[PDB]
């Protein structure tokens, strides 16, 4: 249950640059850049379910650690990949040349996505139960 909970974005870096590079429609970039998105994670052993809500955009994903999964990304593109744990508190995957690291430290989840020189970093904080 390490990751389980509800978290909301506190701050992020390089949203616009990153989203434009990956092919997000620009009117979604514009509507989305200042939204404080909410992430709901449910972990049960190796099985994870996560929902990410950013203003009427709702992305629901599931995966088993160390198994092939199909992740729906920012644009709607579904990608086959493997998510690994690197310790109890860290989720790592790569897709479309993007390295995604999700790290929980107490109540703060730091998500770092790097595509080439672009490092997109999001900091979220637990919000209740
Ligand atoms: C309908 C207007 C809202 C605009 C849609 C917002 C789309 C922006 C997507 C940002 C989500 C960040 C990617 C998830 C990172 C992660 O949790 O792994
Ligand atoms: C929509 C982008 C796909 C995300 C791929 C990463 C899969 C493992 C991480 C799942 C937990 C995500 C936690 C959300 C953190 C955040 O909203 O910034
Ligand atoms: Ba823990
Ligand atoms: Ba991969």
């Amino acid at each position: 249950s390490s990751f389980s909970g509800k978290y909301q974005l506190q701050s992020q870096e390089n949203f616009e640059a990153f989203m434009k590079a990956i092919g997000l429609p620009e009117e979604l970039i514009q509507k989305g850049k200042d939204i404080k998105g909410v992430s709901e994670i449910v972990q049960n052993g190796k099985h994870f379910k996560f929902t990410i809500t950013a203003g009427s955009k709702v992305i629901q994903n599931e995966f088993t650690v160390g198994e092939e999964c199909e992740l729906e990304t920012m644009t709607g593109e579904k990608v086959k990949t493997v998510v690994q744990l690197e310790g109890d508190n860290k989720l790592v995957t790569t897709f479309k040349n993007i390295k995604s690291v999700t790290e929980l430290n107490g109540d703060i989840i730091t998500n770092t996505m790097t595509l080439g020189d672009i490092v997109f970093k999001r900091i979220s904080k637990r919000i209740g139960t």
